[PDB]
């Protein structure tokens, strides 16, 4: 009926994102329900040469396809971009033995000794989970030294090959570029529109100064929404000390979305609409999620909605975590997030080893739980508790900081990165 298959992609031509865009649909159409995608890997070349640089991915679905079927299907949409070659898709796997035929080494035994391969294959696979996935301890078995694909990985470097001095990188598409959130720690200021034009743009003018990086503009009615955000989104994203900076925008309204995505929104921030799914599926812009025992229950809540997002055609590697410090009415709770954002992270790794590598954004920014730690009931005075909280954060590995006092966290920032620096 259909057999569950894993096909990487490898592109170094073009738009690289629009040729991975393309396959992407052109697989849908052919007869090819993609299930899970990798994170998205840019990878340096292992000799000189003028060549751009390769972006490699991989997928996981199911197909009614037989192995040459689908082999044929991967060679048309090879060529059908064509009309060099754009994008390189191969079956890593099929259904649940090593088949061999003229041209047909699947899984070849090369998978086991290229980074750029087992990076974002390692992604598509749970590390417990064996209940709900069966196939994978097959793929696991048809290793070539045994342990499963896990120690391939390991034994090629593991995680270590990403980062300072790395071969490969973990990069989020945003238009046209590719940011690294892992590479330093990013820094988000708040704009708040309710405590006007000219004082917004003011505001921005003193973040950009202070050393910020992202502009998170927040602002219930559909249209009342759309009047206060696109006039100052407009005039923000003109503003030339705003150039190679991003906009993260704060709704739960679709057509809010949609409005912000077409006036220059790079980052789009759900906090929660089925038409929501869609604008972001059309779009080309990163899809921030915020969640609704406490590391077990944040993971498996946050993948259930990735799950969705995916299915949806919502790729994994455009997709970023706010484990939603600061909404839970209770201080254990909040502290636990913070000191335990790792161990969230091998809960996220169970069901999803890509999930375990999105980046993760943390707004402790003057929240309530300051306040009663540190006997702050004023907001504005809890901005110390907020540099504490945000350092404690960025060592349990957080990438983003959504802050209030953008100079202040911008320090720790700079330090916590000084300090993680492995020497």
């Amino acid at each position: 009926t259909f057999e569950e298959v894993v096909i990487a992609l490898g592109s170094n031509v073009g738009n690289r994102m629009n040729n991975f865009k393309e396959a992407l649909r052109l697989m849908k159409d052919y007869g090819i329900s993609v299930t899970r995608h990798s994170c998205l890997y840019e990878t340096e070349p292992v000799h000189v040469t003028d060549q751009p640089r390769f972006l490699n991915a991989a997928i996981r679905g199911v197909t009614k396809l037989k192995p040459h079927e689908l082999l044929n299907v991967l060679k048309k949409i090879e060529k059908e971009m064509g009309r060099p070659r754009p994008l390189d898709l191969d079956i890593l796997f099929y259904g649940k033995h090593k088949i061999i035929s003229d041209k047909l080494i699947i899984p070849h035994e090369r998978i086991w000794e290229r980074p750029f391969v087992l990076a974002p294959l390692v992604d598509l696979l749970g590390t417990e989970d064996i209940d709900n996935d069966k196939i994978v301890a097959y793929w696991h078995s048809l290793s070539m030294h045994s342990g499963g694909i896990f120690q391939a990985w390991e034994r090629l470097g593991g995680e270590s090959l990403l980062g300072k001095d790395g071969i490969i990188q973990r990069v989020i598409p945003i238009g046209d570029h590719l940011w690294d959130f892992s590479k330093k720690t990013y820094v988000m200021g708040i704009l708040n529109l309710t405590p006007s034009v000219d004082t917004a743009v003011s505001r921005v003018r003193s973040m950009i100064s202070e050393g910020v990086d992202i502009i998170d503009i927040g602002a219930i009615s559909s249209q009342e929404e759309i009047d206060r955000l696109i006039p100052v989104l407009k005039v923000v994203r003109g503003m030339a000390e705003m150039k190679g900076k991003l906009i993260s925008v704060d709704t739960f309204n679709s057509e809010v979305a949609l409005e912000a995505i077409r006036n220059g929104a790079d980052i789009l921030n759900d906090v929660s609409d089925e038409n929501m799914h869609k604008v972001v599926a059309d779009s080309d812009v990163p899809y921030m999620i915020m969640h609704m025992e406490i590391c077990k229950d944040v993971a498996t809540e946050l993948y259930e909605r990735v799950r969705e997002a995916e299915l949806s055609g919502i790729p994994a590697w455009r997709i970023m975590i706010d484990p939603g410090i600061g909404f839970s009415k209770g201080i254990d709770h909040n502290l636990d997030i913070v000191m335990e954002l790792p161990k969230i992270r091998e809960e996220m790794a169970k069901k999803s080893i890509g999930l375990s590598h999105a980046p993760i954004l943390i707004g402790p920014s003057r929240k309530r739980f300051l306040g009663d730690i540190c006997g702050r009931p004023e907001a504005s005075e809890r901005d110390a508790a907020t540099v504490a909280c945000v350092t404690a954060g960025i060592l349990k590995g957080a990438n983003i900081i959504r802050v209030h006092n953008v100079r202040d966290n911008v320090d720790a920032a700079r330090l916590c990165d000084a300090m993680m620096t492995k020497r």
